[PDB]
RNA sequence: ACACAGAGAC
RNA sequence: UGUGU
């Protein structure tokens, strides 16, 4: 075709301006692939292009019909000249300076007239990923940047425009304004070019361009292994369950029974039709209202049935005295900062009022007499410890034991009551009435409980009421910290968004959370302050007059705390009945001995930031601007109260009611002829009720179930869009918009992620593992050997699987062309041969379970601990193997000799069951996974290995429908979920699915690799068996408990366990994530069958016409969607067409078991303009993501050791809130809460010397020492920590510190070592690492830059890997979070930091004053070359900085926002130092560096680089994708600042 | 109190 | 108990 059309309408805009990358992908459908027979020889390629199949789309019209012959020496670029067929001199274009960059010609150089040259360059990418597609375009720009950049400017009136054409089968990228149909024409021609290239390369050699030596050797190793490796198929058939190879030959060779598939599909269609008529009441004829009332009656009946069922199991008690909140409603006025405990008076009257009064009278009396130490705290001596040198002598060791410990010598009755309250409950465990309380504890509550205090508290309370404290010690400190942090950016629109934060910090809820968080931090600090029997710890909160008596429990775990405060010392209280009762003892108000576990304190430490983020978010969602002041509404109070009660309770069951409200409230989008069926959720609401808030949430959940069944959300099409009406809060029941209803479903994510792994909740994991195993079919006849037409559980149909695999093969060959197996083979061999054994060497976990651990008698003495993968990898390297290809054989031999898999188990938790396998089984698993990943990337509609496809497939479906149907097409969708995915797939299925898509070479390896899954030996926890066998009691109420006890003791034998064995056995079912890319391939095959079947059904019509429709599918691993868009010919035809589509989508629920897939009841079927995929809701043109999901995780206690990486993690979590739909103002508020959290973790409420710390930090503001940097509020979150550090370097005295650190030196950062030290030491001696490793780095310094040549530099690569600063934090598990919380009492004063150096240790105050000591020596500022070297995005950093200057005054207008919120990506923002000079043109770049000497070794000290490894670590040193209206950086700040607000 | 249709914990 | 003299 002509070229001026392509180079036409484009404007020039002066010159020296490129075009933004516009990504185009194959939205449209192609007619097909013609015949491309290729004839060898005649020193050239002689192709025979057949006639293109004609289509109504006319896409394939520019193909060359006939024969074209191109000679050799060009077939190495056959793609280049072929896909651009039909589409000079550089000195001809412009005068030449003869600088040497001449003689290279662009593909198209023609000027196109009009005075602008419009030089364009052509490129091709065979790699099927975005990465190579972008890299080719970038490198084309790089290698033709120079002429356009400078050579053009020297001539009169320059006019140029550079273009790059990059084509791939997946998509095409160009800055050129390019026609859509032209884009798919280019991709089509590229597909023919790829087919021709593969046939030419397969026919003969030397067509392919010479590659690197390492890739050829990598292919050679893999080919030799796959040709040579033998698995001894007889032994793997005999040892494991049904694994005969004959299954593979029968599956691959025998065609599917087309008569069976046709008959089975019709029967399942009839069954689905009957079920749809019966469940949705469609026959006989009834109006919509009558069926809606019938659905209402059935939902009400099922609700009352559930209530009556839960009532009978419960104790029939009308009212209970339990309080939802286990903390007092106290709101004491903050006082001067002091942890001192003073006697005062009035403790004499405490004796009479109860046992708690007796304890609180004995406690304060010891303070008066001075027996207890630490009642007075003097920071003057502690300040000396921080600043003194030689700190081993100065620190008092003996002060730890007796710090604030008192013995009350208490009476008997008080001890009895405390034993009733759990304190010292082992001494008087049995006694009297203790067993009565214990048996009363295990009582399920009744659903008809009088839970009306919760409803009154949520609607009416004093939350979000200004406490009128305003200027008090904690808030003064927070305000000072905020005002110091906002200094480099101190302007207006910072004050406006800081005053809102201070107003939100002065509410009753936030002050209450503040002192509760102080209490939680003090209890975390008291965890390791162990006491003897009868010894308690008095403490006092730094800013509040609250005294706490702590009884630490041995081995951490629980903590016992009793609060006390003078009656005159409580200014205000929270107005609610949800709080627990408090003992009134004269002038003192007391509290019972409540209990919190070691992980319950983490939820209370983050309470103030949680409340602040909830207030800011739910003020944003109601439209109230931060700078405005208004009284809270009903919705605001109810949402904050729900968040408050959820965060304080911290129970897993309570979240499950609100978590499951999503699946019962999404059913209101179900269009007719189907009725909403929200009563599917009742199966998951059978859990026992153990708290009044659970009762209230269940009662409010069932009322939401009646409303959804009664009435669905009406479409209400107003103009060019659909806006659903009738949306309402699930628990509150109050009407609201769509986003609030969606966001309310994620309120339950306010619970802490990790709760515990106790031996009571660990039992139900094995219930999940076993109950599916017991459903194994008796005969293996239906396990892949034949067809069933009615599969039971664990069974599938072979013919249906073959039909799905054939459909996926056809759809892959459609886009990828023929000979797709050749490219897949080459990619697999390349990616297997290149990888070395040390690449896999990273510590995640392994399992030491073996044959020696299979008997419980020999293991009772020992304790089970699991090693890391690095130890096994180092053992393998010491054996001699360095390549991954030389491995795998030994691992498979070991697994076959063992005959099973050795797996251990964790519980963990999600907002879960994970499996850790042995090192031998992991390598073979890694191999079978790296096959499946390369296989599934060819799939056109999965998202697990093609992450771009998630937000591509759903929106591009409308673009297909626009041409294939025209305007007015009706879209019907179906959000799908799968039940029992991990437990329900027999492993023969995945083996056949994977072996379908490979050459015959890999079939033996795959069969051997995943034939081992059919016999698993999973190790249970050792402590579980101790308590299972020690009692030896058959008494139980849950049958699984008795079954597991019987299996262990061997009274009756079962298949899933044996007598006296530590492991449990499981044949049926894969595992979570261990088989992730193969099950995704299976589930892609299943819904590639579904799309073709739906297309055929739509083509055949409903009695013989052609119902025009478009079917599109997306399925990553488990979540999946089916989008069908149709157009009705007539208005009467519309109802019949929609009924046909409803029948088509309802048939899926019955067609899934044919492939051995069980459709869950969480799947929402037959919705119009509503589709959901991976928690991302697509409501027509209004994409909705839960912002509440990401702001609740924005403040996480960081286990990192740098203390400068804490702010990096905070920025990383801040960016995730911005991408979730949060505005810039809300993101700035989240950052202020993150600052509050950061300074809480540094000792705001735990260290008396924190005021001196902030005073010294104000003088020297610097990260890596405890200073927080804040983003610009206009662009908060969109800029990373580097931009903030660059702005600080340019705008404050930190530039002096960096200038002396780098510019003026001839010859930084801190580590803190979270976690213990002896286990790291016990790790190193086990390794084979040489003790002299550091000085072997000096000679041959290429070890740190070249990955692997010989074996000698191995274990040195591993040593420099393990000695990375980030590795040390990886040794620490999740148990170091309480240590990070408790460390705030000694970070500033005591010496825990090292200067990144074991000889020297320094405190934070000492390091800060050494920075002050290092002052007055810093000379100059940042050299402009330093600003480019340290910050290689400095130029566009400045460009963003200028673009943020005009947004300085809060001036704007309130305009109604259009609801067309879609995803929008913003494209904003030293290897040559190694590859040249040091190791084997552009040599002036080293001269441009202008430092150091030209010698790899010695070179004295250019900087503080004492070792070459440290230099390598130093030399190792963002396209944030927002969500808003579709329209650019200036406009984003203009638009996405507040919903409905425009910032001028 | 703590988890839990008692197999823990204190 | 890098524990708050
Ligand atoms: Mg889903």
């Amino acid at each position: 075709m002509n070229l001026e059309v392509l180079c036409g309408r484009i404007n020039v805009e002066n010159g020296l301006s490129l075009g933004e990358p516009g990504l185009y992908d194959q939205i449209y459908d192609r007619p097909g692939l013609p015949d491309l027979d290729v004839t060898v020889d005649a020193t050239g390629v002689t192709v025979d292009i057949g006639a293109v199949p004609d289509s109504a789309s006319q896409l394939g019209s520019s193909i060359n019909a006939g024969l074209i012959t191109i000679q050799l020496s060009e077939a190495y670029k056959i793609n280049h000249d072929f896909t651009f067929s039909g589409l000079r001199r550089l000195s001809e274009v412009f005068p030449i300076t003869h600088d040497g960059s001449d003689g290279m010609t662009p593909a198209v150089i023609h000027t196109r007239l009009d005075g602008t040259i419009v030089v364009v360059e052509f490129s091709t990418t065979r790699s099927h990923n975005i990465g190579g597609l972008e890299a080719a375009y970038r490198t084309k720009i790089e290698k033709y940047r120079d002429p356009i950049s400078r050579r053009v400017d020297i001539m009169e009136n320059p006019r140029v425009f550079f273009g790059v054409i990059v084509v791939s089968s997946g998509g095409v990228l160009s800055n050129m304004p390019l026609t859509q149909d032209e884009a798919e024409e280019l991709m089509y021609r590229f597909c023919i070019a790829n087919e021709i290239y593969t046939k030419a390369r397969s026919m003969d050699a030397d067509i392919e361009l010479q590659k690197s030596e390492e890739e050829l050797e990598a292919i050679s190793r893999a080919l030799s292994f796959f040709s040579l490796f033998e698995p001894n198929i007889e032994r793997v058939e005999g040892t494991f369950p049904n694994s005969e190879i004959k299954m593979l030959e029968q599956f691959l060779s025998t065609p599917a029974d087309v008569d069976f598939i046709t008959k089975t599909l019709k029967a399942k269609e009839v069954e689905a039709y009957a079920d749809l008529c019966d469940s949705h009441y469609l026959k006989p004829e009834k109006t919509i209202q009558e069926r809606l009332e019938i659905n209402r009656c059935e939902a009400i009946d099922k609700t009352q049935d559930l209530l009556a069922g839960l009532h009978a199991r419960s104790n029939k008690q009308t009212s209970l005295n339990r309080g939802t909140v286990k903390l007092p409603p106290w709101l004491p006025k903050p006082s001067s900062e002091s942890i001192d405990i003073k006697t005062d008076s009035g403790f004499g009257s405490l004796m009479d009022h109860g046992a708690y009064g007796e304890l609180w009278a004995k406690c304060l009396l010891d303070v008066s007499l001075g027996n207890v130490e630490g009642v007075v705290s003097d920071p003057a001596k502690e300040l000396d410890i921080a600043i003194s040198d030689d700190p081993e002598k100065d620190t008092p060791k003996e002060a730890k034991i007796t710090y604030r410990r008192f013995k009350p010598a208490l009476s008997s009755s008080a001890r009895q009551e405390f034993s009733l309250q759990g304190v010292e409950g082992k001494k008087w465990k049995r006694m009297a009435a203790n067993q009565k309380k214990e048996k009363e504890s295990h009582e399920t509550l009744s659903p008809f409980l009088d839970v009306e205090d919760i409803g009154d508290f949520l609607t009416f309370n004093n939350l979000l009421t200004d406490s009128r404290y305003g200027d008090e010690s904690i808030q003064r400190a927070v305000s000072i910290l905020l005002e110091k942090a906002s200094a480099m950016q101190d302007t207006e629109l910072t004050h406006a968004l800081n005053d809102s934060f201070k107003r939100n910090l002065s509410s009753n809820v936030v002050q209450w959370s503040l002192w509760v968080s102080c209490l939680a931090q003090e209890l975390a600090s008291a965890l390791k302050q162990h006491c003897r029997a009868g010894e308690f710890i008095i403490k006092k909160l730094k800013f509040w007059p609250i005294y706490v008596i702590i009884k630490p429990t041995k081995s951490s775990s629980h903590i016992f705390y009793s609060l006390g405060i003078r009656k005159a010392d409580v200014t205000r209280r929270l107005t609610g009945r949800v709080f627990s009762d408090t003992i009134d003892a004269g002038e003192w108000e007391l509290t019972e001995f409540k209990s919190l576990k070691t992980c319950k304190l983490t939820n209370l430490v983050n309470l103030p930031c949680t409340m602040l983020n909830s207030i800011a978010f739910w003020r944003e969602k109601l439209g109230v601007a931060p700078w405005l002041v208004r009284k809270p509404c009903s919705e605001l109070r109810e949402q904050v109260g729900l968040t408050f009660l959820i965060s304080l309770e911290d129970k897993s069951k309570t979240e499950e009611i609100i978590t499951l409200t999503r699946y019962t409230q999404m059913e209101g989008f179900v269009s007719p002829p189907m009725l909403p069926k929200p009563q599917k959720m009742l199966g998951k609401l059978d859990g026992p009720l153990r708290t009044k808030l659970q009762v209230y949430l269940l009662r409010k959940h069932l009322d939401c179930m009646v409303r959804i069944a009664s009435q669905p959300f009406s479409l209400i099409p107003r103009e060019g869009r659909v806006e659903w009406g009738g949306t309402f809060h699930a628990i509150s029941g109050r009407s609201t918009n769509l986003e609030n209803m969606v966001n309310s479903w994620y309120i339950g994510y306010y619970k802490n992620k990790e709760e515990s792994t106790e031996l009571n909740a660990l039992g139900e994991m094995y219930k999940k593992i076993v109950e599916m195993e017991e459903d194994k079919p008796s005969s293996p006849e239906f396990l892949g050997w034949g067809d069933t037409d009615s599969p039971k559980k664990h069974e599938f149909s072979r013919s249906f699987l073959r039909a799905a695999c054939s459909s996926l093969e056809r759809e892959i060959a459609q886009r990828h062309g023929r000979q797709w197996k050749q490219n897949l083979e080459e990619r697999v061999l390349r990616e297997i041969g290149t990888k070395n054994i040390l690449d896999l060497a990273s510590m995640k976990a392994t399992s030491n379970f073996s044959k020696d651990w299979e008997l419980y008698s020999e293991v009772q003495t020992k304790e089970y601990h699991r090693s890391k993968l690095l130890e096994k990898m180092a053992t393998l390297i010491e054996k001699g193997v360095m390549w991954y290809i030389d491995a795998v054989g030994q691992a498979w031999k070991a697994v076959l000799d063992d005959g099973c898999m050795r797996i251990c188990l964790f519980k963990k938790n999600q907002h879960r069951e994970i499996y850790v396998m042995d090192a031998n089984a992991r390598l073979v698993q890694f191999g079978v996974e790296t096959m499946a990943r390369c296989v599934c990337e060819l799939s056109p509609h999965e998202t697990v290995a093609n992450p771009r496809l998630k937000n591509s497939i759903i929106e591009n479906h409308g673009l297909k429908s626009a041409r294939s149907l025209g305007p007015g097409s009706i879209n019907i969708n179906s959000s799908n979920d799968a039940k029992k995915w991990n437990q329900g797939h027999y492993t023969t299925k995945l083996a056949l699915v994977l072996c379908w898509f490979m050459p015959a070479k890999f079939h033996r390896f795959i069969w051997a690799a995943i034939s081992m899954f059919r016999r698993k030996k999973m190790m249970v926890d050792l402590r579980f068996l101790a308590h299972l066998s020690s009692k030896s009691e058959s008494r139980s109420s849950d049958p699984f408990r008795e079954a597991m006890t019987d299996a262990f003791h061997g009274n009756r034998d079962v298949s899933w366990m044996d007598k006296g064995r530590t492991y449990i056995k499981t044949e049926t079912g894969m595992m979570q994530g261990i088989l992730h890319f193969t099950s995704s391939l299976l589930h892609s095959c299943v819904q590639s069958f579904y799309k073709s079947y739906f297309v055929s059904k739509l083509k055949e019509g409903y009695m013989g016409e052609s119902i025009s429709g478009v079917v599109d599918v997306i399925e990553g691993s488990d979540d999946s969607a089916i989008m069908i868009s149709i157009r009705p010919k007539s208005d009467m035809d519309e109802v019949r067409s929609r009924f046909f589509v409803a029948n088509l989508l309802h048939s899926v629920k019955f067609l899934n078991p044919l492939f051995g897939i069980y459709s869950s009841e969480k799947s929402t079927v037959n919705t119009v303009y509503c589709v959901e995929y991976n928690s991302e809701f697509h409501f027509h043109r209004h994409l909705v993501r839960p912002t509440l999901r990401w702001i609740a995780a924005s403040h996480q206690i960081s286990e990192t050791e740098a203390l400068a990486s804490r702010q990096e993690d905070y920025s990383n979590l801040l960016t995730q809130c911005l991408e979730g739909g949060a505005s810039f103002s809300l993101t700035y508020l989240i950052q202020c809460a993150q600052l509050l959290h950061h300074y809480m973790l540094l000792g705001l409420c735990l260290h008396p010397l924190f005021g001196t710390f902030m005073g010294m930090l104000i003088s020297d503001p610097d990260p890596a020492l405890g200073f927080f940097l804040m983003d610009n509020p206009a662009f908060a979150g969109g800029a990373g920590f580097r931009f903030n550090l660059w702005r600080a370097c340019k705008t404050t005295d930190l530039g002096r510190k960096y200038a002396y650190y780098f510019n003026e030196i001839q010859g930084h950062s801190v580590m803190v070592y979270w976690g213990d030290r002896k286990k790291y030491q016990a790790l190193l001696n086990r390794m084979g690492l040489p003790e002299d490793w550091v000085e072997q780095i000096d000679e041959n310094p290429g070890v740190l830059y070249r990955r692997a040549a010989n074996k000698k530099e191995l274990l040195l690569k591993l040593a420099e890997k393990v000695h990375s600063p980030g590795v040390t934090s990886s040794l620490s598990k999740g148990h170091v979070v309480p240590r990070v919380v408790a460390a705030g009492v000694y970070l500033l004063s005591r010496h825990c930091f090292r200067f990144s150096g074991s000889t020297q240790k320094a405190s934070l105050i000492k390091l800060l004053m050494m920075s002050s000591i290092s002052a007055m020596k810093h000379g100059g500022s940042l050299n402009p070359n330093q600003e480019r070297m340290l910050f290689p995005q400095a130029q566009e950093y400045d460009r963003v900085c200028t673009l943020l200057e005009e947004v300085e005054h809060l001036t704007g207008k309130f305009v109604v926002r259009e609801r067309n919120i879609v995803r929008s990506r913003i494209d904003l923002f030293a290897e040559d130092l190694v590859s040249e000079v040091w190791f084997g043109e552009w040599d002036k770049l080293r001269a441009s560096f202008a430092w150091l000497s030209t010698d790899p070794s010695e070179t004295l000290r250019d900087g503080p680089f004492l070792s070459h490894v440290q230099f390598r670590n130093f030399i190792a040193h963002r396209s944030v994708r927002l969500l808003g209206a579709p329209v650019t950086i200036s406009q984003v700040v203009r638009m996405n600042f507040f919903p409905g607000f425009s910032l001028e």
